[PDB]
């Protein structure tokens, strides 16, 4: 499913886990959100990769 944990991630705005889609920084290293913290408009000045759960 792509509604899963992605194993290994931890969310930068919440220190969660990022279940669904995960949205990964373009720019910086190594920056992550779950989609909580992305709707509420957490790091919106980068460009980010957003995919589903393997
Ligand atoms: N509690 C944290 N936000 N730790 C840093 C996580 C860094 C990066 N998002 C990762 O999952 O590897
Ligand atoms: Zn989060
Ligand atoms: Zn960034």
């Amino acid at each position: 499913g792509s509604n899963m944990v992605h194993p290994n991630v931890i969310c930068d705005g919440c220190n969660g886990p990022v279940v669904g889609t995960r949205y990964k920084c373009s720019v910086c290293p190594d920056y992550d959100l779950c989609s909580v913290c992305e709707g509420k408009g957490l790091h919106r000045g980068h460009t980010k990769l957003a995919f589903p759960s393997p």
